[PDB]
């Protein structure tokens, strides 16, 4: 069982394609849902649950119904998370906030929530935190979303310290520009990698693949960084 | 004229007497003033942003601007991380990162307006860069705040306002035999806000005996 | 073709055995060799190299894969660490990374043919410890080193990155490091699914960097 | 007492000027002497280490040990890396990495044998924490540099002897409008020097307008 958030778009909906074509179970986090509507329709072993993760009452109530429905996710994957560009001036208490509230908060809650599971039954747990290279490098009218991503490699290490004992290993991906949804301005782009590519979704995949695999099994707090050259200087 | 969060206690409060004592005109900001010549002492929590929003009414009304801002403001939750609550990890955010945030959008507005120069510095800890036991909300929001360091330090650059951090150790693990003391944080400060700090901006200054060298 | 050094002992050795498994033509390079071409060479001799380079253009064989894993970690107090054991250090972990990287990236690049170089770091590349003041110089070059050669090479689709194992208390984890969690990192990275990865530092080391 | 690598040329030069009009004893060392009160001059090339080792001996004579060490002799190659030959990358290394390393140790020793309480600045750059086009060597030995300020902050720390390093920008990419100059260099290196810096090591001080912030 492997509970992805963002699963509506981007690289959670790429991670929830992937993970149900491998034969897991999946629970998609989202606060839309167009996107998901149709395997919804299926019969495979897909949960989707429809939840604004800023509202943290709403986490909660997920999972009160996880446990009255019985499932303990394994495997945790926050990739949901929301981006401003705008002026720094221009940016709202509220707005800086959300964003807070959506990349920083909920992460940590739904890691506080599937480790006091794990801890409780003795499960050997995993999590995948999707931060960013603005979580190492800055980039203007960006205040809460670098703010955001530094406080989540952070939040990787200390929760990593916490959990190792108990065998829950707890490691974020810092993806370079990757193709979505969220995503002349491609020239700059290149400019600033190495590689002569574009990140895609699938890129993110894999990371997450070796991460949750058994070979990770000495893998924890660390920060794999898929970017295309972009941190290198 | 340098306003200072955190002034009831610790490095805040050590940097009133020493910037009263240069002669700055100092805005004090705390929940607390028990522990508190041209200075003006506000009694503001700093995790109620409808509060920091009436200050700056305030100040307006007062045409009373700072030229610096030092955010020291700040509280550490020691607490196993399966027992601190949504509401505490919150708590923490807003004090530690969203309270400099707003403080500093603020001050850079009418530095900006104004065409004035300004100064941010920005206590972040070495929780910023290393992680540690019952710290899940300490640890991710000094990271926050030492990456809000280097997003307004860019933001900013090109009105001449500089914002910085200053990492301190505990003011074994260290390298050195000797405590921290508020005085090797006052000393960093003083040095980021002065003349021959001119070409620094979004920088770091690590103050911790060693902490962080292995 | 994958040329990998340290060939003879742990990381490197354990490397030599998966590839074969895998397919590979291995090409191992080492001081010793008392544990498929097999090449003794001490890689702190500069002209060895050359060598070594001039005999394999000879062959035919130019490696698509490098991989920088010959090391030596001394564990000296800094007052009695003479110049020449610290450029030595310096020499296998450092200079030699940057010879072995730079002819393998001249072939690559005359070749118009992609390429992929995996760098093995440490974590005393990124934290220091006592009495290892060549071996946190060396490995904190090779980790600068991996970045600005990823910078170099990009744009030939010449892929340069690191890995910094912990050991192979201070962990987050209860168990020990074991060569396989490198091995498996290494082969991620040469992987197909890395055509996104480079001047990226992989950290393996059950939490040890994570505070 | 300070003894300057570098002495004849930027950084290092600025810092005889300034030291010397503040009375310490300056002993200056470069390979080139022609942009060279109690000052000693030797000509000196620093990657040959018997010269070094020479130098010692004959101080030692003297009964002159610095009390501090400025490590800023220094090369950057701009050459692209597939004309970097073997002799460039390791004169570099040699210059930029090996020199300090040695220097370090040498007056480490002496320190701890007298029981002196000394300090160690070298001279890194923004290229120790970000690579560039064209500078394997000097990206490789600015990264070794701020790894061995960690590492020898470290090992002599119990013996109160503070290693610390700066990472110089330029002396568009920056967020400042606004040039380095020496002197943001030598302020700096005057500050962590100071009493002030006694809680102070292991530390990289980043003076670059901006460049490393992202
Ligand atoms: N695409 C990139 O270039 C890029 C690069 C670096 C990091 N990232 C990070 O990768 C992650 C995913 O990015 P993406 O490109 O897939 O983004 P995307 O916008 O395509 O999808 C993110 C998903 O998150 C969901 N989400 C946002 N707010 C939510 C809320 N309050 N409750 C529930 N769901 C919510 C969105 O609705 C969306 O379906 C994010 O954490 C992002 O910051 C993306
Ligand atoms: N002392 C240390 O070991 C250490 C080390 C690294 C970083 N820091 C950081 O340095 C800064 C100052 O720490 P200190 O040791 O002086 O702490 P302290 O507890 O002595 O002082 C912090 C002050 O911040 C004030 N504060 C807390 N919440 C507030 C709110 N909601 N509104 C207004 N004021 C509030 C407190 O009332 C207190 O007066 C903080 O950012 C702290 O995290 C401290
Ligand atoms: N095992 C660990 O805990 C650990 C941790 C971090 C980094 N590393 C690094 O990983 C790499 C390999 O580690 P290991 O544990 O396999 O060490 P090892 O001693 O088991 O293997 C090192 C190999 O490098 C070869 N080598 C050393 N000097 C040489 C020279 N001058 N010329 C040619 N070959 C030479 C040795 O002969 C040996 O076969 C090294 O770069 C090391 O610094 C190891
Ligand atoms: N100027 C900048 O923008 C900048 C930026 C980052 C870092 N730095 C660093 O600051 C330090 C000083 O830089 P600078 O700009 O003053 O450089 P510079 O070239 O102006 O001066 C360096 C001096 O080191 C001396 N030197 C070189 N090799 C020597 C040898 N083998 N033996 C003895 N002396 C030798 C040279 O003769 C020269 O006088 C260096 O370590 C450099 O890498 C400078």
């Amino acid at each position: 069982i492997i509970m992805i958030s963002g699963a509506n778009s981007g690289i959670g909906h790429a991670c929830i394609k992937y993970f149900l074509e491998k034969s897991f179970h999946v629970i998609a986090l989202d606060i839309n849902n167009n996107n998901l509507i149709d395997y919804m329709k299926t019969d495979m072993p897909l949960k989707v649950v429809q939840i604004d993760l800023s509202n943290s009452e709403a986490i909660h109530n997920l999972f009160t119904q996880l446990d009255l429905e019985k499932l303990s996710p394994d495997i945790l994957i926050n990739a949901a998370g929301i981006r401003e560009i705008t002026p720094v001036l221009h940016l709202s208490d509220d707005m800086f906030k959300k964003v807070i509230d959506v990349n920083l908060v909920a992460p940590f809650i739904l890691s506080r929530e599937v480790a006091k599971r794990w801890c409780e039954s003795k499960i050997k747990g995993c999590i995948v935190n999707i931060a960013s290279v603005s979580g190492l490098m800055a980039e203007p009218e960006r205040a809460a979303y670098v703010a955001s991503k530094h406080a989540l490699i952070g939040l990787t290490k200390q929760m990593a310290m916490e959990f190792g004992k108990q065998n829950i290993r707890v490691n974020s991906i810092s993806p370079g520009v990757i193709r979505t949804e969220l995503t002349a301005l491609m020239s700059m782009i290149k400019s600033n990698q190495s590689l002569d590519t574009w990140g895609l979704p699938q890129d993110i995949v894999s990371c997450i693949e070796y991460l949750i695999s058994d070979q990770a099994r000495f893998i924890t707090g660390s920060n794999f960084v898929i970017d295309g050259g972009w941190t290198a200087g």
